[PDB]
């Protein structure tokens, strides 16, 4: 258990957890530790099934005392900090194109099997040398959830959150998960955030005044969600050659229908895949500095 594992550094401070990179001591084994203080146990197990390239490996779950502790495969950088170490130059258009197909393929498979991540975000996109890009920290929003008195103060991003979820529709789809790596593709070739709300409503204006206020045309039923106001300013939608400007008409297409107001609307993974922008993907090497 705990007694199994060598802490080796905290990598990181969490509303749920803290979390460690730690040397399993019975098979030699390198792995991140995240330690959750305190249904659940079965939604957690089932996690432990979901296993795909593209997505981190749940390799153990303990429960033992007060405490949860899940142990993932180990990676060695996140997008945030790739992303951060390019801003001067960019990361290739190729390399966020691989980047991007991977994640849907991770996607797919999980959606496939009715699993969201409903929290996808720089962070909890992890990266090996081989150019590998994957999936962690899935979301449990209808179970799971501990105290979080000791998780030392932290402030949740709302800058990838699906519109539907900022105007209190509480049953969304797997399509929240789109919108969020749509706002992440953005970022990667722009080099700014989309959407970089500092509140709800910030965060929901900002998306209103690039792609103009939703109305029941392009959104059946919007005037009836339940943080829906009437009040609402009504903003003009832009066009996305102002918005990502560096992107050709491919990407520029796929984009748009990743960021669909209407869920029923927005691309789908397993779509997405076969838009004409993966027509060229590869598999390049990213140059990454450990
Ligand atoms: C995803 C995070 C967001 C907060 C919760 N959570 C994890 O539970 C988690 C799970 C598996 C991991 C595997 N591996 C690593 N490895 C880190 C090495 C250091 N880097 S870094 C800052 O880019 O150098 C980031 C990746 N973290 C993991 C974290």
């Amino acid at each position: 258990f705990m007694e199994n594992f060598q802490k080796v550094e905290k990598i990181g401070e969490g509303t749920y957890g803290v979390v460690y990179k730690a040397r399993n001591k019975l098979t030699g084994e390198v792995v991140a530790l995240k330690k959750i203080r305190l249904t659940a146990i079965r939604e957690i197990s089932l996690l432990k099934e979901l296993n795909h390239p593209n997505i981190v490996k749940l390799l153990d779950v303990i429960h033992t005392e007060n405490k949860l502790y899940l142990v993932f495969e180990f990676l060695h950088q996140d997008l945030k900090k790739f992303m951060d170490a390019s801003a001067l130059t960019g990361i290739p258009l190729p390399l966020i194109k691989s980047y991007l197909f991977q994640l849907l393929q991770g996607l797919a498979f999980c959606h496939s099997h009715r699993v969201l991540h409903r929290d996808l975000k720089p962070q909890n996109l992890l990266i090996n040398t081989e150019g590998a890009i994957k999936l962690a920290d899935f979301g449990l929003a209808r179970a799971f959830g501990v105290p979080v008195r000791t998780y030392t103060h932290e402030v949740v991003t709302l800058w990838y959150r699906a519109p539907e979820i900022l105007l209190g529709c509480k049953y969304y789809s797997t399509a929240v998960d789109i919108w969020s790596l749509g706002c992440i593709f953005a970022e990667m070739v722009t080099r700014r955030a989309l959407f970089p709300g500092d509140s709800e409503i910030d965060q929901l204006f900002r998306i209103f005044r690039t792609l103009g206020t939703p109305d029941e045309v392009v959104w059946p039923g919007v005037t009836s969600m339940p943080d829906y106001k009437p009040s609402f300013p009504k903003w003009a939608r832009q066009d996305f050659s102002k918005v990502v400007p560096p992107l050709d008409e491919d990407g520029r297409s796929l984009l748009s229908q990743m960021l669909h107001y209407d869920p029923n609307k927005r691309i789908s993974a397993k779509a997405a895949l076969a838009h004409p922008f993966f027509q060229d993907v590869t598999k390049p090497v990213p140059h990454l500095r450990l």
